[PDB]
């Protein structure tokens, strides 16, 4: 599956080097311009426990996900990994539960140390 593939040819993107983050580009987007902290940012997306066990999609509720970029209204690895992509670019992440939910999880719906796949589609992004 995907996150096998991220696990064996995927970038880590992270500062420590720690494999925290792991990243393939999937579909180019276009620009030098990727978002800074404090950007509007707007995408698709689906998840799933690396398990395969819960999942979970943007598509499910309509319509685009927004958030402002690094300011933890999401797990750190959205924050990291989002901030590397283009308007227009999906990407796969595989993250360790460091760069996600921890030791402590987040019951139901996620459990203590897990990994977590997601794909994205980066559709744009505005300054605050
Ligand atoms: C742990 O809680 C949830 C996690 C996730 C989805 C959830 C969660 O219930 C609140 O509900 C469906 C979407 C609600 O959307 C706003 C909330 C984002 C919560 C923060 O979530 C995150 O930061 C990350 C990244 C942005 C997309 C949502 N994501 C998740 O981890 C998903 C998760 C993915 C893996 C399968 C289970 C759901």
């Amino acid at each position: 599956g995907a996150p096998a593939t991220v696990t064996e040819q995927g970038e880590d993107i992270t500062s420590k080097k720690d494999r925290g983050v792991l990243k393939i580009v999937k579909r180019v987007g276009n620009g030098e311009e990727t978002p800074m902290i404090g950007d509007k940012v707007y995408v698709h997306y689906k998840g799933k426990l690396s398990n395969g066990k819960k999942f979970d999609s943007s598509h499910d509720r309509n319509e685009p996900f927004v958030f402002s970029l690094g300011k933890g209204q999401v797990i750190k690895a959205w924050d990291i990994g989002v901030a590397t992509m283009k308007k227009g670019e999906i990407a796969h992440l595989l993250i360790k539960p460091e760069y996600a939910y921890g030791s402590a999880g987040s019951l139901p719906k996620i459990p203590s140390n897990a990994t977590l796949f997601f794909e994205i589609e980066l559709l744009d992004f505005k300054g605050e």
